[PDB]
DNA sequence: CGGGATATCCCG
DNA sequence: CGGGATATCCCG
């Protein structure tokens, strides 16, 4: 349990184009402002709220296919391009930098997330 | 032999 | 409009 805070880094129309590099993409600032100070019971809820926010933000929603926006409307993470999957983890994941500190959270591809941790 | 993740199941 | 309980991913 905890409240989200942070809010940072502006985003463009190639938001997740590089999710597979380095630390990935950051929490869009537009999204962070929508989630800041909100109350979440588990990180899973946050993740569920986060993806819903991405589906209601027009500038971001258009960077995804019809299928992916449907996923995000109900809180599921959008699928990554096939080249970025890792076994059965096939959707963008949220990485933490070592829990609702949105400036410490970033979006990365399964494949890239694996390497970062090892 | 533990740590970091997403997703579904289902609410009398 | 939620979220607890539970399943299952993938790492050496
Ligand atoms: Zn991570």
């Amino acid at each position: 349990p905890g409240k989200a805070t942070g809010k940072g880094k502006p985003v463009n129309n190639k938001w997740l184009n590089n999710a597979g590099k380095d630390l990935g993409s950051p929490v869009p600032d537009r999204i962070a402002n929508k989630l800041r100070d909100k109350e979440f019971k588990s990180f899973d809820d946050f993740r569920k709220k986060f993806w819903e926010e991405v589906s209601k933000d027009p500038e971001l929603s258009k960077q995804f296919s019809r299928n992916n926006n449907d996923r995000m409307k109900v809180g599921k993470a959008p699928k990554t391009r096939t080249q970025d999957v890792s076994g059965k983890r096939t959707s963008f994941e949220l990485h933490e930098e070592k829990v609702y500190d949105m400036d410490n959270i970033s979006v990365v591809t399964p494949k890239r997330h694996i390497d970062i941790h090892r």
